[PDB]
């Protein structure tokens, strides 16, 4: 009556010592690659039919921090994948209020989705799938499902999951992540493929005119390009049950086998004033508008400052925030004042003795290194990463200001200092 | 009759499985940090009497593509120290001829020498030692020697290293790197201290007026920064003997045990003509004069072609730098298209499917990052790995020609390439 998690077995295999907090475990366990230094990561992805607000960049945010942090720091080789959910119940809702043409409501949304990530200095993954070019795709995968005995066709022309069949089965498990939380054989039963009106749009399949069920979509497309087998799987905590649970169920039943993901990570909630930010709530601040009354570094640093796996709670009206420009104004400061000396430094006036002041620094140089080495390796803990440069940062402050200056000892200070910006996203 | 060598532990190591060519082995070893993942790292700088030459470039530029491997890719922890030899005979028989002084003369190569490194893109070391500024701690080491018996003191008042009492110790052997190269009492012995003739620059020491030897000031400078045990020294391979191995032998005597060096890299020499370039041949190139010819990417991809460790002939009148050029445009090119690519796509207009075109570029990418990976492994075949960085961009300049162009894997691959060409030293 326990679900049961297999690691990846070590050899062959980059070792890191990294730990991450895996939604299956419900622990932090040491993170392998299912194959070599190879990392395949899918991301759930906006449904484009209205703006991205701070919960979502919160999200997307705080995953490509962790995927700069993978990469970039760790030499790890990622291959990610995001969908666009441009099919919805919501985008037809939209859609048909405005009275313009669902297509052009998702992609008017999508186009405004991506600009705000790159305002906000997100990566792109490698590949982007849009639902509605893979709705062939989605049929096929729920006819294999059918094949496994682990789904049903209704007669109106719906294909709905079996879950009593799925649990059925010793090798699978039904609600691995959430499992407290669970004319259909059962209610708990969820639709592979929903029968269309004739008034909403659909398209052809074997059972007859539907539309994709809310979860299918990224089952087929993260099998699709990445395989039986995910290294990483990220979103928010509020889609670790249902929607990511049957991602889960859905993926299985087509290969058939009883691991689909090895790591599933979940973004903390974001609450604005103790309440999650929702459209429904009204009390959702777009990233757009955000942006007008702060920097993207600021935003940044918003989220590095706290953990991406725990619950956060925001101030408005810049509570939360003026740490974040205190912060963003130090390492600016730092920054001027440290690439100026580099710049203007003279070796023939200088004196190059080595003296305790630079071995001082060197020290709690390559001291700092280590600390953010073990902060990284503590399941992405950058809010004592983004301590430990603040620390150091004071430390050359005072050397540059007072000592007598070793050019190459500041000129590799800051070439660290950016590669650890690089890596947080924050760019100077 | 043999020199032996003692590996470090591995246990608590970064180890990489990295493997270099180590002149005291005299084979390819695995590289293993005397602690942690920390590398202190000593290279032997220049006599700043006269212009730099493109031989001297070749080792400078080389062991910067070596420091560059190991921190910006491995990760590794790099403290490197170069020393400039501001007193030398050479130094001192110019300054009476030019009639500017001493200091002034030494000072003047030595920002010209800079100058020229800045010029090729070399990062300066963690720290910059000047022979001048370590003249009482260079005594203070001559006077440790003398105190375990590994050196005496004539009537003049120079003070030469004792071979015969230092080769009877178990624990030391002398010129273990070139065992066969091998008034006083043995023409072996070479002098610390050597009494200052007339009209000459001098400094007050115990046993009289007199100028540092050719080999005392790297082992003081060294073992002052760095201590006992260094992670790598590096130089010219005609350093490798007398200068190296008497740097070994006196930082031996000084500390009294076996290994101050675990890992001693020497670069190879430039040839022109089948002649090693040297002043004194009179077929040397200046760095200033290569540089109103070739560009500093060029000069540096030169030298990716040629492996750090192996021989080198520069064939003048631009037929060896022919090739360089012609890599020089093919980066310079992708760049810019690839650039216009990403600036052009529209994200609505496309079609975001992931073809079989796509997949096939994306299993050509990941395969190039392991082969690049395995050259920097295989003792830093730059060499290799600049052919696959050639090779991938060869396929990418297809793709994005005739097909369609998946933008995040196109921007992951950008970033890769540059990653490469940020630890080759390349900028575009
Ligand atoms: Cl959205
Ligand atoms: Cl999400
Ligand atoms: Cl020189
Ligand atoms: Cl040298
Ligand atoms: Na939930
Ligand atoms: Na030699
Ligand atoms: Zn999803
Ligand atoms: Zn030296």
């Amino acid at each position: 009556s326990l679900p049961k998690w297999n690691q990846p077995s070590k050899e062959g295999k980059k070792i890191t010592n990294l730990f991450v907090n895996n939604s299956l475990t419900h622990s932090k366990v040491e993170f392998i690659p299912q194959e070599g230094n190879k990392i395949k990561w899918y991301a759930c992805g906006p449904t484009v039919y209205d703006a991205a607000h701070l919960g979502h960049a919160r999200t997307y945010v705080s995953f490509d921090i962790i995927r700069r942090i993978l990469v970039n720091y760790f030499k790890y080789d990622v291959f990610m994948v995001i969908n666009i959910t441009d099919i919805d119940d919501k985008i037809i809702k939209r859609s048909v209020e405005e009275k313009i043409g669902f297509t052009e409501l998702a992609r008017k949304w999508e186009y405004e989705f991506w600009e705000d990530m790159k305002s906000l200095n997100v990566l792109l993954p490698t590949a982007i799938t849009r639902v509605s070019e893979y709705v062939g795709d989605i049929v096929k995968y729920i006819e294999k499902i059918i094949e496994n005995k682990y789904a049903y066709v209704s007669e109106e022309g719906s294909v709905y999951f079996d879950i009593d069949e799925f649990k059925k089965s010793e090798k699978h498990f039904y609600a691995r992540m959430e499992p407290l939380s669970v004319k259909k054989k059962n209610a708990y039963d969820f639709a592979l493929w929903k029968s269309s009106k004739p008034n909403e749009p659909h398209w052809d399949s074997p059972w007859g005119k539907g539309r994709p069920g809310w979860h299918i979509e990224c089952s087929t497309m993260a099998s699709n390009i990445l395989g039986d087998v995910l290294d990483i799987h990220s979103g928010g905590i509020d889609l670790r049950f249902p929607h990511h649970d049957n991602e889960l169920a859905q993926s299985e039943a087509f290969f058939d086998h009883s691991q689909w993901v090895n790591y599933f990570l979940h973004s903390g909630h974001l609450h604005i004033e103790g309440l999650k930010m929702s459209k429904s709530l009204k009390n959702f601040i777009t990233i757009k508008n955000m942006l007008t009354k702060y920097t993207s570094n600021q935003i940044r640093i918003l989220f590095l400052l706290n953990k991406w796996d725990n619950f956060m709670n925001y101030s408005p009206n810049g509570e939360s925030m003026v740490q974040c420009i205190e912060i963003d104004k130090s390492f600016t400061n730092f920054f001027a004042i440290i690439l100026m000396k580099i710049k203007n430094f003279d070796l023939n006036s200088c004196n190059l003795y080595w003296s305790d002041a630079d071995n001082k620094l060197n020290l709690l140089f390559r001291q700092t290194k280590n600390k953010i080495h073990e902060h990284f390796l503590d399941n992405f803990n950058t809010p004592d990463a983004l301590l430990a440069i603040q620390k150091l940062i004071t430390e050359i402050n005072i050397y540059m200001d007072k000592e007598k200056i070793q050019i190459g000892l500041l000129l590799e200070i800051k070439h660290y200092i950016n590669f650890i910006f690089d890596t947080f996203g924050l760019i100077y």
